[PDB]
């Protein structure tokens, strides 16, 4: 129980769920906002040369 | 004992300080090979062109 006041997270069955879910959609938003930043580099890379 | 075995990590002090530092070099080292790749790629691109 010192163990669980020291690592310092509640962590409910409730509270895992939720918290996956929203750090997983933002993983694969933070993959899609930055492969339109690459592809729209690319293109303007492109354009410059 | 058998919690550190499930968990699947050998946990030595030692070879977590040889661990970090092995990884950190080769950290720095792909963080200039991108480098490098990138400016080698703008003059691939324009001295083809």
């Amino acid at each position: 129980l010192q163990e669980m006041k020291d690592i310092g997270v509640q962590a409910d069955a409730n509270a895992e769920m939720r918290a996956r879910e929203r750090r997983d959609r933002l993983h694969e938003a933070l993959s899609v906002n930055r492969s339109r930043v690459n592809q729209l580099e690319k293109q303007i890379a492109f354009c410059e040369a």
